[PDB]
Formats: C-alpha cells, sequence, structure tokens
C-alpha cells in the first residue's frame, strides 16, 4: 500500500534524476568462441535501495505508462554508447534492445529511431530490436505494417516468447524478421530434459528453415552449449559467458 | 613529532572502532581466468570513520596491527564474511565462496579451529565455500606449527591459499590455492622477464596440483595473457572495485 506509493513515486523521478542505467551482457557465436553482440539492459541505480531488480520495476513502470518513455531512453543511450565504443575500436557488432508495446503502438518510433541513428551515425544493422510475440499478435495487420517500416530502416529485428510447435513457430515466416530467442526455460532442460530438448530443437530447424538466425539465453553450463553447438543453434548468451555488466567493465574486458 | 601524532590520534579513534561498529567489510570479485564467471568473494576490512570517512586500510591497518588489535577484528569479519555468505545462499545470490586473509595472531590462535568449526555450524555453509588466505611469511615463520594447525583447518574442510623456488617449500602444506602478487602482474603482457616469470609459477604451481589466482588484473591484455597461460582464475579493478555485500549481489551474483 504505502511501499506501493514510495516506489511509483521514486520511479517518477528516477529518470529525471539519472537513477537508471544500462547494462550489457555479451553475446557470443555458437561455439563460443566470439563476440557477436552486446544486450543493452534496464537497470535502476537507486540511492538508497541500490540496484533495482527489473523484475520489481519494470512492471510498475507499465503499470503507469512511464515504460515507453524510459524505454525510448534506453534505446538512444545503447545506440550512442555503442558509437563510443566503435570509436573506441571497442568492436561490439551491435546491441539489443527490448521494446515494449506501447513503444511499438507509437507511431513516431521509427522516427526516433532515424533520429538517434542520424545523431550517432552508427550502422543500421548495429541496431536489433527485440519484440515478444504477444506485441505481435495483437493485431498482425498492424504489426506487419510497423515491422516493414523498421526493417525499411536497414535494422534487425528480434521475436521471442513465442508459441512452440510447428505451427506457431512457422506462421513466423510472414513477419520480416531476422532472430528467433530460445527462451531460457527451454535451455535449462537441456540436454537430458526431453520436451526442452525437443521444442529447442525444434526451434533451431524451424529457424532456420525460415532463414532466421537462433539465440539462447540463459546459457549456464558445457553441458548446454554442447547440445546447443552439435544441434547448430547461431548464437548463445547467459552466466556460462558473462552476467549483464556495466558500460565501462564490457567496455574494458572486451576491449 | 609530526607522524608519532598522527599515529597517536589514529589508534585513539581505532581503539573503539569495533565497539561502535565504524568496521564494514567490502567484497572484491573473483573471476575465471577467461574473465567470464564469479569464482568467489574476497572480504576485505574498510573503516567507516564518523569524521574521516572511509579511511585508507594502508593507512589504519598497520596501526591495527602495533595495538595487537588485528586479530580480534579478524575474527569478528571471519564470522561476517561467512554470515553474509549465508545470507547470500538464502536470497539465491550465487557467490560460490567467500575468502578471508588471516593474520599471526589469528593462525596461532589455539581455538581458531573452534571458532572456525562453530561459525560453520552457526551459518551452515559447506566448509568448501570458506577459503583462508595466509601470507608465505606467516606459514615459513615456523614451518612444524603451520603443518600442524593447518593440518586441523583441512579437517574441517575449508580451502587454503598462500598470498619461484619457495613454491616447493609451500607444497609441503595442504594449501590449495597460489594467489600472484601484484608485482608479478604489472608487467605482463610485455615485460620480457615478468612474462617468463609469470608462466613459470602459473606451470610450476599446477605442476605441484594448485589452482592459481592472480591479482591486480587491470587490462583485457593481462588477462588474455593470463587466459592463455590457464591462470585459473583472476581478481583486480579490471572488474570494478571492492563493494558492500548489497551491491557486490545484485551486481555480480544473482
Amino acid at each position: 500500500a504505502l511501499e506501493r506509493l514510495e516506489l511509483e513515486s521514486d520511479l517518477r523521478r528516477a529518470l529525471e534524476l539519472g537513477e537508471f542505467v544500462l547494462h550489457y551482457q555479451p553475446q557470443f557465436t555458437g561455439d563460443g568462441r566470439r563476440l557477436t553482440g552486446a544486450e543493452a539492459l534496464l537497470r535502476w541505480q537507486h540511492p538508497r535501495r541500490g540496484l533495482v531488480p527489473p523484475s520489481e520495476f519494470i512492471p510498475v513502470l507499465e503499470e503507469i505508462g512511464l515504460v515507453a518513455q524510459v524505454g525510448d531512453w534506453l534505446l538512444a543511450e545503447a545506440c550512442k554508447q555503442l558509437r563510443s565504443w566503435h570509436k573506441a575500436k571497442v568492436r561490439v557488432p551491435k546491441v539489443s534492445v527490448n521494446l515494449s508495446a506501447r513503444q511499438f503502438a507509437d507511431g513516431q518510433l521509427g522516427e526516433r529511431i532515424a533520429a538517434i541513428l542520424y545523431e550517432t551515425g552508427i550502422p543500421p544493422a548495429c541496431l536489433e530490436l527485440e519484440l515478444t510475440e504477444s506485441i505481435l499478435m495483437s493485431d498482425v495487420a498492424e504489426a506487419m505494417q510497423i515491422l516493414s517500416g523498421l526493417k525499411r530502416l536497414g535494422l534487425a529485428i528480434a521475436v521471442d516468447d513465442f508459441g512452440t510447435g510447428y505451427s506457431s513457430l512457422n506462421y513466423l515466416k510472414q513477419f520480416p524478421i531476422d532472430v528467433l530467442k530460445i527462451d531460457r526455460s527451454f535451455v535449462d532442460g537441456l540436454p537430458h530434459g526431453e520436451q526442452d530438448a525437443q521444442i529447442a530443437r525444434a526451434i533451431i530447424a524451424m529457424a532456420h528453415s525460415l532463414n532466421l538466425m537462433v539465440i539462447a539465453e540463459g546459457v549456464e553450463s558445457q553441458a548446454q552449449l554442447d547440445f546447443l553447438r552439435e544441434h547448430g543453434c547461431d548464437e548463445v548468451q547467459g552466466y556460462l559467458f558473462g552476467r549483464p555488466m556495466p558500460a565501462e567493465q564490457f567496455g574494458m574486458l572486451y576491449a
């Protein structure tokens, strides 16, 4: 009740007070061998609560519609960061950012993205936008148009949290997208969980039959990685390769 | 005398530090030699002085040693460290282990083992999650006595780290880890002699069945060198700076 109010009130000032910060988690080729990108993740550096769990604040941000605004701040921040990195010879090939439903439905999104690209001058293909399937499904016809508007900018699109099973996977073919994520909840079952392993292989084979790139998230063990590599998963991310870390340390570490 | 005055003032402030709860623990993270995964946390003593703020350990720690308070403060740190690990693990923050430096008085303390056994019972952590750090000089001071002490501590299940030709002397002891001092890491990767010295310590240490951790790792270059030559673990500013438990867990584990 009260605790809810503090949170909300805190969140409202947070942006203005520059309390939000980006952390970056590395992504690698399926071997484990080379860096393919960084995923930029929203964090909250609160002066008295410390670093605030995303699970606690993201929801509340979207319970008051601030989420789109912060999202747009984040996209911009990551593009800018990738520019700084690139001109500092830190060779991060691309940055991936999540999009909320509100941002996707925003007519001016895409306009902002062209502006941010122009400002920072980074190549379009160095930006990858990540959507859930549910965002696409609320209105498929509209998704088609909005996506085509984005793809025309030369950027890349990844989709996560999608139905598994031949059909839903197959129907993704109609969208102009580049990447499918394998959810961590299927990866933590690998290699010996029967269903989790079937689903992963299903996602990989289907993605490839659609000409999409596949990235596994939540990769923690060599066992998981093995399974994924031998079934030809394209990219990989998670504890095994590195946690989301501040820009400076990602900068130093991957320099 | 000007240097004596500052010493006197410092020892006055320090005498009541523990009573007043002014000492606090920060943690420095440790990673796999590739620099990617957390392997443990080193607990370090810090002093939050009411007027002087955080005071340099290089300043207050030597004075702690002259006035014979280092052992008592250290026992309190050791307990806190283990309590932080419990707390972490209960809150599913996966810090795999905690490391703690022992002073010479603590080491020679006939109750150390009992004290450690009690702290292990009380916190219920696995003993392999407690790593004790001892400098070479503390071990080699009295070789027979250290054999006795360490054989007992090893029976508790805990790990021991020591903090060239000395390596052979160190093998008579049941030690698990060799911490390579920062002086051997600074010149890397391009100091011609430094690099050969580093490679020999690592290989020699692996041939003696010891895991190796390099300290003072500050650049990617140092890290790729250490990594190419199989250094098992690293720590240093390259990964950030020591910090309070709460921040430490959010940022590096969980």
